[PDB]
């Protein structure tokens, strides 16, 4: 699918051996600080697309599918699928071929995207670097294939950056070289051959800034799809010129924001609205980033705080901000894990409820996103507009004139107090009755254009007129 195609969706980012196992067990034991496979499956997938889709997500992301290092190493199993040695074969503990190629089809018959994370920067070994039996790797079966031993020291030195090795001496992370072309040749065959193996809609590419630029253009190009780049890193004028070389990266500039802004009730709105119109004038697209607040590279957002008013309001931010909504499993749950390994907690442990407070915001918050793209060709080109921030916080605005989204978000958290906020800049038309999404409540536009919002309970606000509603499923 195209980068215009994946503008619409809202992406469920899991953890194959962490989100459903095969015999669909609620209570199966994953101790995250064993760092061991758990027995989550691709058929496990399949079974829970129900949870997944009642959330109203339209795709997934799931982590890499190539086959790893065998070793539980002192850091543990490759459970997370970034230490690849056969590209050519398949982890077997998260199933086989026709699995994959099952849940694919599975996704499909729903109208819902597959998106595969995949790694070009390196292989992964058990032991130091000085001891790396090159012959394990396929196909890169040579020490010619790789970059000379060296870790990255200097993160400012970007040619270091690109020709040293991830990992330390207990895990090493063989570095391609590729700026030869014999492997620039392989890595492009492979992945267009990947992807129509297992028809697969989009790719998320990571470890994108340990790999010279002018290997990703032929790479975005052999893949036939929409690829987003993991680029490390909250400066927007590092992380934004990548975009010139691929489809999209993920917003790490608005992550560190926002996450600022809503983990506590002295947060800054000000970065965040800051940081929104630098990405939005400064970024190639702001429409083809993924806009996320949790992944299994982070503490978990309620590792910061458990207040859930404002796991909500950073829960909307991300499905209403420009560009693709990237949700962690675990995140719907409130789940609180630290530092890795603690973010990777399996999401069945949960029991998958589909009446917690945060699967309901989330339905909420997606339900009129997808109606709202639905009526609105141009919704997802529509450029998102902070229009008003104060101490506690932010308000935009998104969509076609008479159509648009207007979110007002809090960081005044579950004990904030019952007031009415005047808001101006909405560019809705005087006594225009207005749905709050959320919670059901309707507003009227003033004479003079100003919506009186309430806010209460350190709420987030989800307006959309209610004569644009007639014949949603929306407030029924
Ligand atoms: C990207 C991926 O998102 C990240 O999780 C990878 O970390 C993996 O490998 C490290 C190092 O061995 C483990 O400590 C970790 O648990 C595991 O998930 C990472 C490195 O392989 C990927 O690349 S990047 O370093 O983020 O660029
Ligand atoms: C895809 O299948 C083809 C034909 O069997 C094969 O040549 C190729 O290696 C496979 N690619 C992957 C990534 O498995
Ligand atoms: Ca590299």
């Amino acid at each position: 699918a195209t980068p215009a195609d994946w503008r619409s969706q809202s992406i469920y980012f899991l953890l194959t051996d962490r989100f459903a196992r095969t015999d669909g067990s609620t209570t199966a034991t994953c101790n995250t600080a064993d760092q061991k496979y758990c027995g989550g499956t691709w058929q496990g997938i399949i079974d829970k697309l129900d949870y997944i889709q009642g959330m109203g997500f339209t795709a997934i992301w799931i982590t890499p599918v190539t086959a790893q290092l065998p070793q539980t190493t002192a850091y543990g199993d490759a459970y997370h699928g970034y230490w690849q040695q056969d590209i050519y074969s398949l982890n077997e503990n998260y199933g086989t071929a026709d699995d994959l190629k099952a849940l694919s089809s599975a996704l499909h018959e729903r109208g819902m995207y597959l998106m595969v994370d995949v790694v070009a920067n390196h292989m992964g070994y058990d032991g130091a670097g000085s001891s790396v039996d090159y012959s394990v790797f396929k196909p890169f079966s040579s020490q010619d294939y790789f970059h000379p031993f060296c870790f990255i020291q200097n993160y400012e030195d970007q040619t270091q950056v690109e020709d040293c090795w991830l990992g330390d001496n207990t895990v090493s992370l063989p570095d391609l070289d590729t700026t030869k072309d014999v492997v620039k040749n392989e890595w492009y065959d492979w992945v267009g051959s990947l992807v129509s193996n297992y028809s697969i809609d989009g790719l998320r590419i990571d470890t994108v800034k340990h790999v010279q630029k002018d290997f990703w253009p032929g790479y975005n190009k052999a893949a036939g799809v929409y690829c987003i780049g993991e680029v490390l890193d909250g400066d927007p004028a590092y992380t934004c010129p990548y975009q010139n070389v691929m489809d999209g990266v993920l917003n790490y500039p608005i992550y560190y924001p926002l996450l600022n802004a809503f983990k506590s009730t002295s947060g800054s709105m000000d970065d965040l609205y800051n940081m929104i119109n630098t990405v939005k004038s400064d970024c190639p697209d702001s429409t083809l980033l993924g806009t996320f607040v949790e992944n299994h590279d982070n503490p978990r957002f309620a590792s910061y705080t458990n207040d859930i008013a404002l796991a909500k309001n950073v829960a909307a931010f991300i499905i209403l901000n420009d560009g693709i909504p990237i949700i962690y499993a675990g995140q719907e749950q409130h789940y609180a894990g630290g530092n890795d390994p603690a973010n990777r907690e399996a999401t069945w442990l949960s029991g998958y409820p589909t009446d917690s407070e945060l699967y309901k915001l989330i339905a909420s918050a997606n339900a009129i996103r997808n109606y709202a793209i639905s009526k609105d060709t141009g919704f997802v080109t529509y450029k998102n507009w902070p229009i008003y921030k104060d101490d506690t916080t932010i308000a935009m605005r998104k969509g076609t004139d008479g159509s648009q989204i207007v979110t007002i978000l809090s960081n005044k958290g579950a004990s904030g107090d019952s007031y009415t906020l005047s808001l101006s800049g909405a560019g809705y038309t005087a006594g225009q009755q207005l749905t709050e999404v959320i919670g059901c409540t309707t507003v009227t536009v003033g004479s003079d254009g100003n919506v009186p919002v309430p806010m209460a309970g350190g709420l987030p606000r989800v307006l959309y007129p209610t004569e644009k509603l007639a014949g949603s499923k929306i407030c029924s």
